[PDB]
C-alpha cells in the first residue's frame, strides 16, 4: 500500500523499473494483487504476495519474500505474465473480474477493436446511472483482427483489473449468425447473446408472386398466422395498428423464417449455457426502416415462441453510416420513435438497441426523450478513431503514413458497409502542417476512411513478413496511454451525458 517500498523491492532484485497502478492494488484472502507497467518497454505484468498456497496457481517467477506486518511470517512475491491461465485464477480470486447478466437497465456498449482501451471505457463511465458492457466485438470485427471472443474477453478484463473497478459489467457477442459461433461464445462465459437473423431476413419485392406463395404457405401451415393476427388490431400509443391481409403477408414473408432462427439459437443457449444469459434480438440490417407493424409482428411471436430476450435492435429512418451524425429528417425520426417507444413500453417493457450509435448526436436528443429509461447503444469503431487521433497528436510522421494506406485500401475495404463518402472532400495532406494533422479526425469523410480501414492497418504485413504498422501503432499508444485513455474516456462521456444518463 506504500508504493516507494514495492516499485523499490521490484527494482532491487528484478533489475527493471516496474510502476504500480495504485487503482489496480486489491487485498482479499491474506493477499496482495496489483499491476506494473516497465517503464522501459510498456509491458504489464501481474504482481501477487501471499502464502506459497496462493502464488503456486499463478505461473511467473519468484522475485523473493517480503515482510507484511499483516503477521511475521513472509510473504512470498511473484511476477506473472498477463495470460490466459494467470486470468483465471485471477477471476477466482477477485470474483468481481466476471462478466454478469444486465438486465432490464439501461446499459452502453463501448466494444475495442485494438484491446488496450478498456480502462478508459472505466474512466468514462465514472459516476453514471448506466451498465457497461465492457467486452463487445462482433464475429465480422474478429475475423478482420485475428481475434477471438476468448482474446478479445481477456483483454477487456486485464483492462478492468488495471482499472480497480468492481462494478457490474458485461460481454457482448455481437451479431452472431451461427450456432457454432454461439457455442464458443457460451464455452467463453459471455453474458448477452445478439442474434443476427439477416441471412433469413426476406425483401419479398426480391422474388416473384410465386416463390412469396411459397415463402408465406410453409410458413403459415405452420404456424397459421392467419388465425393469429388477420385483421387483429393494437391500440398502442393512441394510434391504431391493424394486421390487413396483405400487411401480415408481406410482414410474414419478411421476418417469418428470421423468427424461426431466433427462436432456434434461444433453445441452442437454453440447453447449452448453463450460466446465466441475456439475448438481443437485430434485424438491422433491412432495406427499409422497420415499420410498426413488423415491429409488433416480431416480438408478439417471441412472446409466444417463449424466447426472452432484453434487447430490440430495430432499422431506424434515416442513414445511420460509421464515423458521421445522422441523416435524415428530425422529425421523421422523432415521431418513429415515439411510436416504437409506445409498441416496446404496451408490449414488454424491453429495451430499444441501437446499432452504429456512435457520433449521432443530433439524433441523441429524441433517443433520450422517447426511451431513455431503458435503452442500449452500441460503439466499437468511434474508439479506434480516437487512438488515431492520438496518433496524429503525438506521432504525426506514423499517422501520415497511416493515411495515404487509409486511402489506398478503402476501395476495398468499403465493400462491406453502405457509405457514401465523398472521397474529393479529404483534406489534402501534403498542405497540412503537422502541428495540426489531428484535425482531419473532425472531417467527415476522412473518419470514414480510417474508420472502415481499421482491418489492413491493423493486419497488413510487409514483404519480410512483419507487421506494416501494427507494432509502432502499438508503440506509440503505450507511450502515450495517459493521453489515449484521456482522449477516450472523455469522448464516450460525451455519448453518455448527451443520453441523459
Amino acid at each position: 500500500h506504500d508504493r516507494e517500498m514495492l516499485e523499490g523491492y521490484l527494482k532491487d532484485r528484478l533489475g527493471k523499473v516496474l510502476e504500480i497502478y495504485p487503482a489496480s492494488v486489491k487485498r482479499k484472502e491474506d493477499a496482495i494483487f496489483f499491476m506494473v507497467k516497465n517503464r522501459e518497454d510498456g509491458e504489464k505484468y501481474l504482481v501477487v504476495i501471499g502464502s506459497a498456497d496462493v502464488t503456486e496457481e499463478f505461473s511467473g517467477d519468484y522475485v523473493g519474500e517480503i515482510a507484511l506486518e499483516k503477521s511475521k511470517a513472509k510473504s512470498k512475491v511473484k511476477i506473472s505474465e498477463r495470460n490466459h491461465n494467470n486470468l483465471l485464477v485471477l477471476r477466482q480470486y477477485l470474483p468481481w473480474l466476471n462478466p454478469s447478466v444486465c438486465g432490464k437497465r439501461s446499459s452502453f456498449g463501448t466494444g475495442d477493436r485494438l484491446g488496450i482501451a478498456t480502462p478508459a471505457h472505466v474512466k468514462a463511465f465514472e459516476g453514471k446511472e448506466c451498465f457497461p458492457f465492457l467486452a463487445q466485438q462482433s464475429v465480422r470485427e474478429m475475423s478482420r483482427t485475428g481475434r477471438n471472443w476468448l482474446s478479445v474477453l481477456d483483454d477487456a478484463i486485464w483492462g478492468i483489473f488495471e482499472s480497480g473497478y468492481e462494478g457490474a459489467f458485461g460481454a457482448d457477442a455481437d451479431h452472431v449468425k451461427d450456432l457454432e459461433d454461439i457455442k464458443t461464445a457460451i464455452d467463453a462465459g459471455y453474458t448477452m447473446f445478439t442474434i443476427d437473423p439477416s441471412d433469413h431476413v426476406l425483401d419479398p419485392s426480391t422474388i416473384d408472386k410465386a416463390a412469396a406463395e411459397h415463402v408465406f404457405f410453409e410458413l403459415n401451415e405452420r404456424h397459421d398466422f392467419l388465425s393469429k393476427y388477420e385483421e387483429k388490431v393494437y391500440e398502442i400509443g393512441g394510434r391504431k395498428y391493424t394486421f390487413d391481409r396483405d400487411s401480415l403477408i408481406e410482414t410474414v414473408i419478411t421476418y417469418g423464417k428470421a423468427v424461426d432462427h431466433v427462436e432456434k439459437c434461444y433453445l441452442f443457449l437454453k440447453e447449452n449455457n448453463r450460466n446465466p444469459f441475456e439475448l438481443e434480438v437485430s434485424v438491422d440490417e433491412t432495406s427499409t426502416p422497420t415499420t410498426p407493424l413488423a415491429h409488433i409482428f416480431i416480438v408478439e411471436e417471441l412472446k409466444r415462441r417463449g424466447v426472452v430476450f432484453t434487447n430490440l435492435a430495430l432499422r431506424f429512418v434515416g442513414e445511420w453510416q460509421k464515423a458521421i451524425d445522422y441523416i435524415g429528417d428530425l422529425k421523421e425520426l422523432d415521431s418513429t420513435l415515439a411510436e416504437h417507444a409506445a409498441i416496446a413500453e404496451v408490449l414488454g417493457p424491453y429495451k430499444l438497441s441501437l446499432h452504429s450509435g456512435s457520433d449521432k448526436f443530433s439524433a441523441y436528443p429524441y433517443f433520450a426523450k422517447h426511451v431513455g429509461n431503458l435503452f442500449h447503444v452500441k460503439t466499437a469503431g468511434t474508439s479506434y478513431l480516437e487512438a488515431i487521433r492520438v496518433v496524429a497528436r503525438f506521432s504525426p510522421e506514423l499517422y501520415r503514413r497511416i493515411h495515404e494506406f487509409a486511402l489506398q485500401r478503402f476501395e476495398k475495404d468499403r465493400a462491406s458497409y453502405h457509405v457514401t463518402t465523398d472521397l474529393s472532400k479529404v483534406p489534402d495532406i501534403s498542405k497540412i502542417p503537422d502541428s495540426q494533422l489531428e484535425d482531419l479526425l473532425n472531417e467527415p469523410n476522412t473518419r470514414q476512411v480510417i474508420h472502415i480501414t481499421y482491418g489492413s492497418v491493423l493486419t497488413a504485413r510487409n514483404s519480410d513478413g512483419s507487421y506494416l504498422f501494427r507494432d509502432e501503432l502499438f508503440k506509440t499508444l503505450s507511450e502515450h496511454e495517459r493521453e489515449h485513455y484521456e482522449q477516450v474516456a472523455s469522448h464516450i462521456r460525451k455519448h453518455l451525458d448527451l443520453l441523459g444518463v
